[PDB]
């Protein structure tokens, strides 16, 4: 009567559960399959995508902009975002745990200025104009696609910019110099010097890069470590009512049973392997049992108070977007620590529970260890 | 042109549009019939639930929590309400007429500590997963339902709790029979004086705290007179209430008032009858002649004034009703007659000259002679 | 290509409209739901876009409706009386002039001129149900009953203090009604309520965007704007306004905004459009193309580029929802150009020719926003 694997609605496979925008030699684009076309229990992130981004060294991702809102986030390896304004640009370089916000129709480009190792960027997108889906909209003119610019008609060209359209042509659109063939091309070692002195390095702005892997644990055992920034603690991150959670565990690690009493949470694997257990209520009852084995990668929703635990396998890191985030309290239900069944009283653990009052307690208290403890032990 | 009875969809009557989640010897908890399902003249209000609760004396409600926010009122007696967060927890007692917003996901147990007297609450909810409809999770054991910490594996189990799942299942499971039977007990006397002590007061005399329960019905009504009295909090005056956007009203008529007609600016409201018997009337337009709603009210009986429709209100019994006002912000009431608060005594004679039939004279004159104000006497 | 009538984008005055009441003295119209003609723009089925027209000395019967209105003057003058539960003001409004009206709130509109007509758009939000709002009209005439006339008998002989056939005489008289929710008064009568009025809570009265500095200016045309960041009104509806003024022969640069989606409509003269979108395997543009007459109403979603040419003197005033910090991103031209921020080595890559080249062709054109529709 469980739902495990792909029968999951709550688990979201990168080997099943995404749609490829856009790949080739250098990379590639992917958007996850729609949350409400899924479940009907998380219908309320129908106004969220999540889109998967990977590029492999001395790589570019060619200027663009989208009808959506992003929250661009560095999972592996590092990168340059630059910021294309109508009167300015900014360029920021970000580490692995970098975050930004790309307000919606910023034009933006992306570089993985690393020699040897990928870029993997997770991004949470919120579409403009409808509430399911965004446009990319390519100012470059490339073999997989024309410039928007070529929407317009030859006399509005010629006029816009003051020139024939013959060379307009030759010059932007290559359609008659020869054009790269995608959207994600490759740059020679020695332009990414150039882009990389412009950059400016992370050292709560209201529009510069931020990361959380740099902030003090609000959990840290021998077993695991949790970093989280909320919108109490960023400007970017209130606005679109939005935390952030980035979690190391040790392989045999178990992340004790707890829910979000608010937040909807958004989880991938950065690396390595898990096994998560989610609990809802069937369907005047009986628990439902949602199980998942997650890799890198994997996506899985956790619905705001449904009580979950995660035993890690491999050695993991886990990134999270908590939707719905102002004042989230994780509720604990066993540990020393955050755990809501200790705080209640002994006269209601008394009915609440078959054995007596004391009896209860006693059995709460068994584990001394909060947050992380070993799997097995 | 004129629905009315259960033939309203502005009517939603305790009893056939509810909905029973739990029942017992002690108490039952309802939820209303979908307010989108039965009209698409309130589709907006698809976003909210509406739960009634009513327990025995010396009852308790076992802990739980749900994935929906709540603004819970006390509609009659008088109740404990325990909020269990992570590392702390509050209780208050609250008196008839308290309310209190408890964000969503905060598990929390409730008792009706009096001895003779029912609890009867009233909850708004807004759901956060599906925007319809909620889960309720109990952390209990009893025959009615199993622990959400059944969900999890023998093994999570006896790691999260470090001891053998036989322990674990005889102490916190047990499927002699030690479980209770159901989500609501009885307590004893000692018991609930136990869950008593740290309880706080609302204490009208003393200095409030914003984020505690709070009484509409110890503030200054702002209508008042011999036929019925009216209580209101807004979200300008409390901050659980902005951050929801809703107002609340407490509304007294003694047998034989009218409520004047009029209509609310912006706020929808869902009203609940907390005691005695009325009649209403709403008026809606068709799809120019009017459309008329009308219904007779009784105790629990909800029943929804669109934004912007007009309404009057007749008791045929001493009565109490409560609302909730969404897209409450800056709502203005506009009645239509008397002389206070009447939008139409409020326009020129040369306007109301050409709106009416008679002389901008004749109409004017019609409007002063009630002289009565919000509630006069459904007779005269 | 979609163009004309088959363009989703383009809600043409001729037939994307449907009368909600007419009479001799003029009329109400209301666009049809944006996202029953294009998903594209689905975020934009919480709105609504009415066209009022009077002509001189008449007025709009007082009601209200469940929805919340931003009313601006396309053209002529007018007298806007908000009527409150214990007062009630009254605004002279010039061309240009905006302001807000909560839902609910009953008012009665004049149009004090006696040559010139009333011209009105109003965006409006409803309140019960998302996709539309109902009028409740107080008065009494032949084409509508009081809503008043919706309580019994003895409801209104109880409110009112009065017997019926008093009631129904002097309210509803089914020394008559009127014909419509819009008649003719008297100039005796317009005086009347005009010199009681007060023209030009302070930022809660109506606000005119033509007497800003405009923020883009030139021989060929001057755009005023005024945003949620300078007034209050605005902030609360997240929205913007914006009046742009286009003489013949003028090109409105390619541009796009970056987050706000345009409601824009044509008050005089004549325009042709250019939007720009993506067809849904080498992707390729999908061009949608109007040609925008008087009244015509057109959508210009976030994101997609757009231009304009004026074939005619023009004035067009727009909504822009989801307003907040919007970024107008031009693509040609000297100012708010994005194009010429890209560093060298990104355009190198990002089009055929060299990066220098680009460069070069990107600074051929020194002139800004409007320019003359002529290389
Ligand atoms: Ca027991
Ligand atoms: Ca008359
Ligand atoms: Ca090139």
């Amino acid at each position: 009567s469980d739902s495990r694997g792909e029968n999951n609605p709550f688990y979201f496979s990168s080997d099943r559960r995404f749609h490829t925008l856009f790949t080739n030699q250098y990379g590639h684009l992917r958007i996850l399959h729609r949350f409400d076309q899924r479940s009907k229990q998380i219908q309320n992130l129908e106004n969220y995508r999540v889109v998967e981004f990977k590029s492999k060294p001395n790589t570019l991702l060619l200027p663009h902009h989208a009808d959506a809102d992003f929250l661009l986030v560095v999972l592996n390896g590092r990168a340059i975002l630059t910021l294309v304004n109508p009167d300015s640009r900014d360029s920021y370089i970000l580490e692995q745990g970098h975050a930004q916000k790309i307000p919606a129709g910023t034009t933006f480009f992306l570089v993985n200025p690393d020699d040897n190792e990928n870029l993997r960027i997770i991004k949470l997108a919120i579409p403009v104009n409808n509430p399911h889906r965004f446009q990319d909209f390519f100012l470059s003119s490339t073999e997989a696609q024309q410039s928007y610019l070529r929407g317009f008609s030859k006399n509005i060209l010629e006029a816009s910019f003051d020139s024939d359209f013959k060379e307009i042509n030759r010059v932007l659109f290559g359609e008659e110099e020869s054009r790269e063939e995608g959207v994600i091309v490759e740059l020679k070692r020695e332009q990414i010097q150039e882009l990389m002195k412009h950059a400016k390095s992370s050292s709560s702005s209201q529009d510069e890069p931020f990361n959380l892997r740099n902030s003090k644990p609000i959990y840290s055992n021998k077993f695991g470590r949790w970093y989280e920034m909320t919108p109490e603690k960023n400007p970017q991150l209130k606005d679109l009512d939005v935390f952030i959670s980035s979690v190391d565990m040790k392989e045999g690690a178990l992340l004790l049973p707890h829910y979000n009493s608010k937040a909807i949470v958004i989880m991938v694997i950065n690396e390595g392997e898990a096994k998560i257990e989610l609990v809802g209520l069937s369907d005047e009852l009986e628990v439902q049992r949602y199980r998942a084995e997650l890799s890198e990668d994997d996506v899985f929703v956790i619905p705001a108070a449904y009580p979950v635990a995660i035993n890690a396998t491999s050695n993991l890191n886990f990134f999270a977007f908590g939707i719905n985030a102002e004042n989230n309290q994780r509720n604990f239900l066993a540990g020393g620590k955050d755990n809501v069944m200790s705080e209640i009283p002994t006269e209601v653990l008394e009915v609440s529970f078959p054995a007596s009052g004391k009896k209860v307690e006693k059995l709460i208290k068994k584990q001394s260890e909060s947050h992380f403890v070993d799997a097995q032990p």
